[PDB]
Formats: C-alpha cells, sequence, structure tokens
C-alpha cells in the first residue's frame, strides 16, 4: 500500500509533488511537499488508514486535524489544508526548516541563558495563545517544538490536544503518552492548562541543564519521581532561572503560574532576550558580544 508520487485535493483543486522523506512522526510518515502551481514547499504529514481502523484511532486524527486548522499564531505550525483518498489521510503542515528543539538540544545540550529566553519566550507566546483559544496541547516537548529558517519556535502535533469547552472542567483521560507528563495526569485525577506550563518547567530545565528533570533507565521509575517531585536543580543555575522553574514544576497544578504570568517573570523582565539568533547557534554557543573584530 504505497503512498502517492502527487497528492491530489479534489476540493481545492491542488497537487503536491511528494518531496524527499524526512521521517516517521508516529503512524504518520512525513515528506516535504511542494505545490504544483505555486511551488510553494509544505511539510506533508501522511497517514495510512490502516492504522486507522478503529473508530477511536480516526476520531484522534479528526480532532488533531479540527484543533490544528482553527490555529493561526506566528508561534504556532502552519495548518495549510488536509484531504484523503481511500488509502491515506494527507495533511498539508508549514515545513520548518531547522527541525525541532530536540536536534538543537542533542547536538548543543544545556544553551546559553539568553537562548533560553530567547526560546522559553516563543514557547510561552505559542502557548498564551492556544490557552486563550481554550487548547491545551498536553504534549510540549522538544520535538514538538519546530524552529523555522529564522529560528521561530513553532508549537507543533496537536495529537494529544484537547479542547476546554466549559469553564473549570478538567480532563479525566489522557490517551497517549506525553513525554513530560504532569503529575496530575500520572495521579490520573483530572489536569487543565497546567499541564502545559508542567511541561514549560520540564523544556526550561532542559534547555538550561541539558538533560531533562526526571530521566531514568526505567519510565515508570521517572513516572515515580515525577509524582513525588523527585528532581534537584544543579548549583551552577542561576537562582532566578531556577526560581521559575520550582514555580512551574510544583505538584499543586493551582499553584503554578499561569500562561500570562511567566513573561513578567524577573527570568524573562530582569534578563538579556536576544532580539534574533543567528543560525550558528544550531552548532556554536553564542556569546553575544557587543561589537564584532
Ligand atoms: C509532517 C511534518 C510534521 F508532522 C513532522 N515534523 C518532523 C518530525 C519528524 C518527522 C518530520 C516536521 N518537520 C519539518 N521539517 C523537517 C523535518 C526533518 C528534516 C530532516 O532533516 N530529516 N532527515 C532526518 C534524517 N534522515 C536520514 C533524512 C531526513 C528536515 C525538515 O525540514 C527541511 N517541518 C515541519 C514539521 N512539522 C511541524 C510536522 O508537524
Ligand atoms: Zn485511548
Amino acid at each position: 500500500k504505497e503512498i502517492p508520487e502527487v497528492l491530489v485535493d479534489p476540493r481545492s483543486r491542488r497537487r503536491y509533488v511528494r518531496g524527499r522523506f524526512l521521517g516517521k512522526g508516529g503512524f504518520a510518515k512525513c515528506f516535504e511537499i511542494s505545490d504544483a502551481d505555486t511551488k510553494e514547499v509544505f511539510a506533508g504529514k501522511i497517514v495510512p488508514k490502516s492504522l486507522l481502523l478503529k473508530p477511536h484511532q480516526r476520531e484522534k486524527m479528526s480532532m488533531e486535524i479540527s484543533i490544528h486548522r482553527s490555529l493561526a499564531h506566528q508561534h504556532v505550525v502552519g495548518f495549510h489544508g488536509f484531504f484523503e483518498d481511500n488509502d491515506f489521510v494527507f495533511v498539508v503542515l508549514e515545513l520548518c526548516r531547522r527541525r525541532s528543539l530536540l536536534e538543537l538540544h542533542k547536538r548543543r545540550k544545556a544553551l546559553t541563558e539568553p537562548e533560553a529566553r530567547y526560546y522559553l519566550r516563543q514557547i510561552v507566546l505559542g502557548c498564551q495563545y492556544l490557552h486563550r483559544n481554550r487548547v491545551i496541547h498536553r504534549d510540549l516537548k522538544l520535538g514538538n517544538l519546530f524552529l523555522n529558517e529564522d529560528l521561530e519556535v513553532k508549537i507543533g502535533d496537536f495529537g494529544l490536544a484537547t479542547k476546554v469547552e466549559y469553564d473549570g472542567e478538567r480532563k479525566k483521560v489522557l490517551c497517549g503518552t506525553p513525554n513530560y507528563i504532569a503529575p496530575e495526569v500520572l495521579s490520573k485525577k483530572g489536569h487543565s492548562f497546567e499541564v502545559d506550563v508542567w511541561s514549560i518547567g520540564c523544556i526550561m530545565y532542559t534547555l538550561l541543564v541539558g538533560k531533562p528533570p526526571f530521566e531514568t533507565s526505567c519510565l515508570k521509575e521517572t513516572y515515580l519521581r515525577i509524582k513525588k517531585n523527585e528532581y534537584s536543580i544543579p548549583k551552577h543555575i542561576n537562582p532566578v532561572a531556577a526560581s521559575l522553574i520550582q514555580k512551574m514544576l510544583q505538584t499543586d497544578p493551582t499553584a503554578r503560574p499561569t500562561i500570562n504570568e511567566l513573561l513578567n517573570d524577573e527570568f524573562f523582565t530582569s534578563g538579556y532576550i536576544p532580539a534574533r539568533l543567528p543560525i550558528t547557534c544550531l552548532t556554536i554557543p553564542p556569546r553575544f558580544s557587543i561589537a564584532p573584530s
């Protein structure tokens, strides 16, 4: 059951030449795809219906599209359309040519504090937007924070995202395995937006420390630690940073900052936030000199 060389959308009359394989995110296989008219290049997410035999699995795809199609923001992955044939579902997404913060972290490990500020601010801005529109992402991790050509963060993968339908709603269920799973999810006693503030907490730790907050050999031993709040921040981490991590990584959901509180935190306001990063920042730690030589 092989994927077409050209992807034709009969409704919009659009044709996409299937370009080079990018990798296999989940059930989906991802390719650079180019529109035949505009020549505009996109990221195609192609999932075979043979893996969507069950309504439950079909419904998760549908919801992902439902949620992601309704979003437009600078730090959210552009959703440009979807369509299907008898064998596949095709989703046309914003190509993010510098991959994700995961690939950056693999190369650089711990970032400089300004780099963290730069990225975390964009992670927070997109996540503020989701929350404003009642969307919880629920799997914010380095692999889901994509980078465009200018190293701007674009929040992607809405396969666990859920829409809050009514004020004060606690989601009882999360069908999936998020990377930075909040303790209220692991305890299985309800959760809302504060789940995303947890993950951002873990992302900040990881960006600054160079490894995740609760990491172990065993995945269940890690879950043990998240419940128990078993983690510690190295001494070389600056107090203002370490304070904000501690605020975000509280077992109590109600005790964490809201998404609209974060950028007013001392970490952002009393520290240097680059306007932009150079592409060398993918490879080499930037020093942020005041002038060249
Ligand atoms: C459908 C898009 C996708 F679903 C998935 N991702 C990634 C996650 C893993 C699969 C693609 C996106 N990626 C990309 N771009 C790229 C991913 C991987 C490689 C790249 O260099 N790939 N290499 C990996 C090593 N291989 C041996 C060669 C290909 C190169 C990329 O851009 C040129 N843009 C957007 C997305 N988004 C937002 C999505 O939602
Ligand atoms: Zn399920």
